[PDB]
């Protein structure tokens, strides 16, 4: 996969950190993508430290992320959020 656009607007735009229910306004400060493809690589906002635990989803219907390319059919909600071993206690 690979992101359309990664300006720092639209990166925000792309994916909802929350935590217990609780969600975070512009988590991010840069988004990018590794060199394969098969990994993200997101730029963290200044508002938060490492602490071992977090989850993460994407936007409903959002079209910034693609798989099979940047043209390729776009991501979709998981039926539950991701987990994420870093910002929340």
């Amino acid at each position: 996969s690979v992101l359309t656009s990664t300006a720092a607007a639209d990166c925000n735009a792309a994916v909802v950190i929350a935590r217990n229910g609780s969600a975070v306004a512009s988590p991010l400060s840069a988004c990018a993508v590794s060199a394969d493809g098969l990994s993200l690589t997101l730029t963290a906002a200044a508002t938060y430290k490492p602490m071992a635990g977090d989850t993460v989803d994407v936007a409903v219907s959002q079209t910034v992320l693609r798989a099979g390319s940047a043209t390729g059919p776009a991501y979709v909600p998981r039926p539950s959020p991701a987990l994420i071993t870093v910002p929340s206690p």
